[PDB]
Parts: structure tokens; C-alpha cells; sequence
């Protein structure tokens, strides 16, 4: 955007930037998926490599994520609004149960993380807000489960700290 109004990686035109983001989206999604949470049992140094392997995951996201705001147009914000959710669903999957093991010991790591996700969160509301307001049935028909994944997100925090013994926590 800054340089050529064609990059430092090029096959990176305005045409390519589309194919671009959907594959890092996509690889991003699939990169955060093949993480498994682990148990008590194990080391607490896995533990800690695994919660900065899924803060890594999160932070790119956001970074992603953001690039909906300056890149508006159809096959674009159709990309984020469908790997938006399915990251976070990922998120809620294969993070939340090593966020409930490792709470008592690194609880600073884990609200870090969760409340470095609803920051980006957000951004994903904003841009629900977007698809219903420009009333984009392409961009609205990823809505309802984007929506319901952030929703899910707010009450397994919750969760979270009801079993960690903090329940007014939330």
C-alpha cells in the first residue's frame, strides 16, 4: 500500500494481495489447530512454549485482522469474517483447556492472552457490525456463528475462573 500505487515479495499486486491474505489466514487457522493442549503431568517449560506458540498465533491474527480496516472490498472482508471465527473457534478448542490447567501458577500468561484475543475480538464485532450494516447478504451470512464463537469466548472465560476458584472474577 505504502510503496506501489508490485512489493519486497513480489507476485504481491493489489490483484494478489486478496490470494496473499486468504492463504496466510488459512495457514495461520492450521498452524493454530495442529496445537494440543497438554496435561498436569507434564513439565511445566511445555507448558510455557505452548502459551507463547498460541500468544505468536494470536498476535499474528491481530495483525491480519487488522488489515480488514485499509483493505475493504467483496472477496477480502469474505476471507476475514470466514477465518475470523474459525480461528477463534480454534482458539476456544486447543487453548482454553491449557489457559484452565496453568491459571493457579501463570495466571498474569493466561488473561494476557485471552484479553490479547479480545482486543481482536472487537475488531471482529466491529466487522459483524459492517456485514449487517452494509447490508452485504455475502458478508452477513458469516455473522451469526462469528458472532456466537466471541459469545462462546465471553462465557468460557467464565468458565475459566469458575474452575480456578475466581467466578466474581468475570
Amino acid at each position: 500500500l505504502i510503496n506501489s500505487p508490485s512489493s519486497t515479495f513480489p507476485t504481491l499486486t493489489r490483484h494478489t494481495f486478496v490470494v496473499f491474505f486468504r492463504v496466510m489466514m488459512a495457514e495461520l487457522e492450521k498452524t493454530v489447530k495442529k496445537i494440543e493442549p497438554g496435561t498436569a503431568a507434564d513439565s511445566q517449560q511445555i507448558h510455557e512454549e505452548k502459551l507463547l506458540y498460541w500468544n505468536m498465533a494470536v498476535r499474528d491474527f491481530s495483525i491480519l485482522i487488522n488489515l480488514i480496516k485499509v483493505f475493504d472490498s467483496h472477496p477480502v472482508l469474505h476471507v476475514c469474517l470466514k477465518y475470523g471465527r474459525l480461528f477463534v473457534e480454534a482458539f476456544l478448542k486447543q487453548c482454553m483447556p491449557l489457559l484452565d490447567f496453568s491459571f493457579r501458577k501463570h495466571r498474569e500468561d493466561v488473561l494476557s492472552l485471552l484479553e490479547t484475543f479480545q482486543l481482536d475480538t472487537r475488531l471482529l464485532h466491529h466487522l459483524c457490525g459492517h456485514s449487517k450494516i452494509h447490508q452485504d447478504t455475502r458478508l452477513t451470512q458469516h455473522v451469526p456463528l462469528l458472532k456466537k464463537t466471541l459469545e462462546l469466548l465471553v462465557c468460557r472465560v467464565k468458565a475459566m475462573l469458575t474452575l480456578n476458584n475466581c467466578r466474581e472474577a468475570f
